[PDB]
């Protein structure tokens, strides 16, 4: 049982600096303050504070891995909690068919705190990858979650992370952890498409809502746009111009209308509204979780600007991380 | 007993038409097709969609209920899901020390289906404004919140509404609406603050993402923005533009930082980014829901357009929204 250690920086590698929490220790020190010592290799490939991960970031993390897949048995990767969704969900689009089990776990509190929980997802990180359950997923408070279906719903609790839509992979019963089912969309060929395209805005549908700021981000060059609307879906077609500017903003860069809500997501099909913005050219994001919508688009975004097949690819079911 | 019920439309007004769903029935069809003909009194003020609720609808209802306040012990108002949050939220800050229980509720199915819960939420909602627990509520799957504190979470499911961060006042206890704890807060003088600047912009802060969109908002004449952040507080500063145009936009027009997930809401004294963040000029969101967020924001733009002001106001308790 070979596995191998990533740290990218975040809380679980923070300490008090008299001006709050910063990153500032190294993984190999991370492990040891947790009391963690099976091969175990430690590498840092960044520190960065939370909070501050940048896409450029995923396309280091994607070939680091990409290159060490085939010598080791597992990877954990220690990342702050604020990005960790973007990060699982943007590697999982980006290496396909991973061939080990990849898990990122952060902590909510520094290793240095009292009652921190550091240590225990460490612990079941490394419990998880010594399974031999393929895939790429986020190991948080007692639970192993795929990562494209995870979601951060708390900012300070323990139970930060919630697998939204889909079931939990893994769960610790009798202190230990127990499998409660296995993903099964992998096929055979493990392949790496670290290719995106970053620039896209998401704008949450407020009521009065006007449609210049949709303009105005064609305009500013971004290339794809997501807005997070209210119930099952629906823009509002009244007292605003929301709805003709998106009719028409829509047929330049895809459109892609999610939910403010956080369980069971998007259905243009149920409401009036919601067929009339089917017909605008708004494109739906099905169950997905919101980090799995944003990163997918700028994935697509990175090998297609075709709105047709931009459509047909995000309602696709490419890694397990929305139900049709 | 007598009771005022006003309509604002909504699902529970719908019926399944033929492009899907579109409100059409009545408020006082709607009570007689719900087992329930106490002197109550219906009154429909509009008939709205599932999600065109705007702004100036919240004057309209405002007053509405003003110039009632006095000749009723308790108001219900049967409203879409999509927005109610919204609109509670608003009537809070507008109508302070109401001097009855207002109450708001609706449904996920319409009436006019099999196994609605409509008459349940309207059943518990008349149940609740019996009680003389006086407040701004929404009533919904048995349960009476703080309208203030109430979130949407789920976009399907009966459960859809939530008390964040604050606990509910009234729940269904072997079959018997029985309250958990009475909000005090409320003052004795009952007056109409019914003011608001409806133009302020709401974007999610997405791994590198660029100050450009809240540059251009300022131009655009938006006079707030809220930014929904990561988790605890921060805003990013690495590889992106954004913290700059934050810092001078910020001494312009008031932008708030809240955050993106559900539960816990924001502190900007606990990371060090997030120290940089609130010396930078942004406004702390607390605890409050997003709604409340939104909605206090165009509520203080109605009065003021002073930085300090509005950061001294979006700090102060003023009707039960935030812990301080």
């Amino acid at each position: 049982m070979r596995i191998l250690i990533l740290g990218m920086g975040g809380t679980i590698a923070s300490v008090k600096g008299e001006r709050g929490y910063e990153s500032a220790l190294s993984v190999s020190k991370i492990l040891k303050l947790a009391g963690i010592s099976a091969k175990i290799e430690a590498r840092d490939l960044m520190n960065v504070d939370s909070t501050l991960i940048q896409p450029s970031d995923w396309e280091r993390l994607a070939k680091e891995i990409e290159k060490e897949v085939w010598e080791y048995d597992g990877i954990v990767i220690t990342h702050g909690t604020d990005t960790m969704a973007y990060s699982a969900s943007m590697l999982s689009f980006m290496l396909r068919n991973p061939p080990i089990p990849i898990v990122l776990t952060g902590s909510m509190l520094p290793i240095t705190e009292k009652n921190s929980d550091a240590p225990f997802n460490l612990r079941t990180a490394l419990e998880f990858v010594k399974l031999g359950i393929r895939g790429i997923y986020i190991a948080f408070n007692g639970k192993v979650m795929l990562g494209v279906r995870a979601s951060k719903i708390r900012s300070m609790g323990f139970d930060a992370f919630e697998s939204i839509n889909y079931p939990n992979v893994a769960e610790i019963k009798d202190d230990k952890l127990r499998i409660l089912h296995i993903p099964d969309f992998y096929g055979d060929e493990f392949f790496s498409d670290i290719k995106y395209e970053p620039k896209v805005l998401v704008i949450k549908l407020i009521p009065g809502l006007s449609g210049d700021i949709v303009r105005e981000a064609l305009r500013l060059g971004y290339k794809g746009i997501i807005l997070e609307g209210y119930g099952v879906g629906g823009i509002p077609y009244r007292g605003t111009d929301l709805f003709e500017v998106v009719s028409s903003i829509s047929k330049r860069i895809p459109v892609v209308l999610t939910t403010q809500a956080i369980y069971d997501g998007v259905d243009l099909q149920r409401y009036k509204v919601g067929r009339i913005a089917l017909e605008a050219g708004v494109i739906p994001a099905g169950d997905m979780t919101k980090e799995a919508t944003i990163t997918k688009l700028m994935w697509i975004l990175g090998h297609t600007k075709n709105i047709e097949e931009v459509k047909q690819l995000m309602g696709k079911n490419i890694t397990g991380e929305l139900t049709r």
